[PDB]
């Protein structure tokens, strides 16, 4: 589990949206496994404006931040899960790294602030969902 929040955003993995998110949605996109949803409070996540492809991410299932090399934001071919299908996904992230089904929602994050969250994993490989093209997160 895990969110990002930006402004008055909330950033989830969109399987993992709640009733409230779903009754309170600004976006959502199944392609891409997001899913962004209106907040009361405003959050502390700044969101990276960049090409990085190096930095840290949130691993739940190891209680621990792991630095990792990630490929550019990609059409992506991701197995069957309990949430979608073996389909497409796009804006996707790769790198190598631990990933259980519980982990999506830990953040990666970059030397200029949040580049994306875990949506993918097994096989020793994470993916992130990027939302660094998503410009609209740092206004209204
Ligand atoms: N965004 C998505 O399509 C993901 C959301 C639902 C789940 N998806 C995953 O990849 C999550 C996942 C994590 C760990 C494993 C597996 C899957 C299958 C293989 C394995 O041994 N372990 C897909
Ligand atoms: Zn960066």
């Amino acid at each position: 589990s895990g969110a990002i929040y930006v402004g008055n955003y909330r950033v989830v993995n969109r399987h993992l949206a709640t009733h409230n998110d779903w009754a309170n949605l600004v976006w959502e996109d199944s392609s891409r496994d997001l899913l962004v949803s209106s907040t009361t409070a405003q959050g502390c996540d700044t969101i990276a404006r960049c090409d990085c492809q190096t930095g840290v991410y949130y691993c739940s299932s190891r209680r621990k931040h792991y630095p990792v090399s990630f490929s550019k934001p990609s059409l992506i071919f991701v197995e069957a899960s309990e949430y979608y299908p073996a389909r497409y996904q796009s804006h996707l992230m790769l790198a190598v790294g631990h990933s259980e089904p519980g982990d999506c929602g830990g953040i990666l994050r970059c030397q200029h602030g949040v580049v994306g969250i875990v949506s993918t994993g097994g096989n020793g490989l994470v993916g992130f969902a990027d939302v660094r093209d998503l410009l609209w997160l740092d206004e209204e």
